């Protein structure tokens, strides 16, 4: 007779299984071996073991030793259970249809699966140029749909820096460094930051920065030819153009107008030529510079004339002036 019925070994068996487990990989049961046992001698003590639940179909239980497998044809992934855990019924009959029950309480592993990725891939931010150190410039940021150390990012910039730039390895929040940001040294910088997580296997994703330096008009005029001396012949008559400074200013939209500061005027004998200002005139816009009034040998026979290029655009005061001044000397010749 069937005086009794099934009776597992435990009231709840505690399992694991890592994810993207291979079919037929068996569940890791931390609570000894799944079992039920039935009290009756011969026929009526044998067990079939059955499994159910919300989610009994990703396994197979073996109906005669009740051992628990992966099953094929489904794909185990942690990243679509929150939480990881899934409960399912044990169900142990006898032949007459009696029976017993446990449950089955599984964790899901996890496994470094999922890329630390960048959304969006790209980065395009403006910077204004002469920054202290320390400055922050933006801020990125990886998704990691892992947990745990699989799932945990560290920054970091793998190109592009040059030594002007920092990050935070844990905020994502890039800095300047100390070095000075001149937009006039570079324009641009093209960074790559890699965020990269902390599983065994760990992975990484990256990201481009694009750091674009906004500019201050900072930079002084240079003039291309501070030094030059001519000679021009006594007959040479006003209106006559004898000589030509050119500057460049590395800014962005400079305003360059150019002057006279001083005409130092000389005899013959070397002895100063007093009021001689307007020997001489040059073209504000062009620098071109002109024979102004009629010219003697015996009266100057050279002249020192000192000019400027002053920038009318310059946002700083100290660099809006050249530094230094140009000097052409005209020496006079006797006809
Ligand atoms: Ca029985
Ligand atoms: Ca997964
Ligand atoms: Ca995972
Ligand atoms: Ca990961
Ligand atoms: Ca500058
Ligand atoms: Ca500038
Ligand atoms: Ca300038």
């Amino acid at each position: 007779e069937n005086d009794n019925h099934p009776l597992f070994t435990e009231g709840t068996y505690q399992a694991e299984v890592m994810e993207n487990s291979p079919a037929g990989t068996p569940l890791t049961v931390l609570n000894g071996p799944i079992l039920a046992l039935d009290a009756d001698e011969d026929v009526y003590a044998v067990v079939t073991y059955q499994l159910l639940g919300t989610h009994s179909d990703l396994f197979v239980i073996d109906n005669s030793t009740g051992v628990v497998t992966v099953r094929s044809g489904i794909i185990i992934d942690r990243e679509a259970f929150s939480p990881p855990f899934l409960e399912l019924l044990l169900l142990a009959e006898d032949i007459g249809q009696l029976n017993g029950t446990a449950h089955l309480f599984i964790t899901i592993l996890d496994d470094n699966d999922n890329w630390p990725t960048f959304s969006p891939p790209t980065y395009t931010v403006h910077l204004l140029e002469n920054c202290p150190p320390g400055f922050p410039v933006l801020q990125v940021t990886a998704t990691d749909e892992d947990s745990g150390l699989n799932g945990e990012l560290v920054y970091r910039i793998e190109a592009g820096a040059q030594d002007r730039f920092l990050i935070h390895p844990v905020t994502g929040v890039i800095r300047v460094g100390n070095a000075t940001i001149d937009r006039e040294e570079q324009e641009s910088y093209r960074l790559t930051v890699v965020a990269t997580d902390r599983g065994t296997v760990p992975l990484s994703g990256t990201a481009i920065v694009t750091i674009l330096i906004d500019d201050i008009n900072d930079s002084r005029p240079e003039f291309l030819n501070p030094i030059q001396t001519v000679s021009v012949l006594e007959s040479a008559e006003p209106g006559t153009i004898i000589a030509n400074v050119t500057a460049i200013d590395l800014d962005l939209n400079p305003k360059l107008e150019y002057h006279i500061i001083s005409i130092v005027a000389k005899d013959d004998t070397d002895r100063l030529v007093p009021d001689q200002e307007d020997a001489f005139a040059v073209n504000i816009n062009t620098g071109s510079v002109m024979v102004k009034s009629p010219l003697n040998r015996e009266l100057v026979a050279t002249y020192e004339v000192t000019l400027s290029v002053i920038d009318n655009a310059s946002d700083l005061p100290e660099h809006s002036v050249s530094v230094p001044n140009a000097k052409l000397t005209v020496n006079i010749l006797d006809v």
